């Protein structure tokens, strides 16, 4: 696993796919394990090329993760409410998208009386009963950026592991592959 710390002041990694093969997706699979003392942050964010409304967007939002994410039509939002993550310690989010549906699953272990912190997880489903097929289709990806500084809402902590359908972006970054960029205040562990 490549970890990074997002220093004081923000950091940013981008990838970003060549423009002439930028993929078109019905289900996306994200999964990340991070540490934050913030109640609020952007964390993910993957961006359609310019002229498109399509995102998906990992983020902390008083202090419990949630996923935003437009495939065409509405904004979709899944969140996991019932998680605390701001506590500074570990936690592994796994998120999947299925057309306008969603899993958003959020792995943490509690010492809660202090207790054996065995690991809780918290899974979320949200599904759309639309009759026919909608938009289901995450169009043309251009850029995943990591740490929220485009958002004006910067992530300061740890990162781990992260894994975007297939590539895994911080392994990428620490190996200094061209189509990663890697800005602000960041380190390497
Ligand atoms: C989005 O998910 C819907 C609904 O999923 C179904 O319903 C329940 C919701 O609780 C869920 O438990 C099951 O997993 C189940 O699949 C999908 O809607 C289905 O679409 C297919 C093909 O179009 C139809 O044959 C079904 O009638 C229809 N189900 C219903 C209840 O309408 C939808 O396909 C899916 N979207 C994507 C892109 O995967
Ligand atoms: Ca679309
Ligand atoms: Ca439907």
């Amino acid at each position: 696993s490549t970890t990074y710390i997002f220093g004081k002041g923000g950091a940013l990694i981008t990838y970003t796919w060549p423009p002439n093969d930028r993929p078109s997706t019905r289900m996306d699979r994200l999964a990340v394990g991070f540490s934050t003392h913030q109640r609020s942050a952007v964390l993910v964010r993957v961006d359609s090329a310019s002229g498109l409304g399509d995102y998906l967007q990992l983020h902390i939002d008083q202090g419990t993760v949630g996923v935003i994410f437009n495939v065409g039509t509405d904004d979709i939002t899944i969140d996991e409410p019932n998680a605390i993550v701001s506590d500074g310690k570990y936690h592994v989010v796994r998120f999947t998208r299925s057309g306008g549906n969603a899993t958003l699953q959020v792995d943490s272990w509690p010492v809660n009386r202090q207790r054996i912190p065995y690991r809780l997880g918290r899974v979320v489903d949200e599904w759309l009963l639309d009759k026919g097929r909608q938009l289901t289709i995450f169009n043309s990806q251009a850029t995943i950026k990591i740490g929220g500084r485009d958002q004006g809402r910067p992530f300061q902590g740890q990162v781990s592991g992260l894994y975007y359908n297939g590539l895994k972006v911080l392994a990428l970054a620490a190996e200094s592959d061209p189509n990663v960029r890697t800005e602000g205040h960041l380190r390497l562990v």
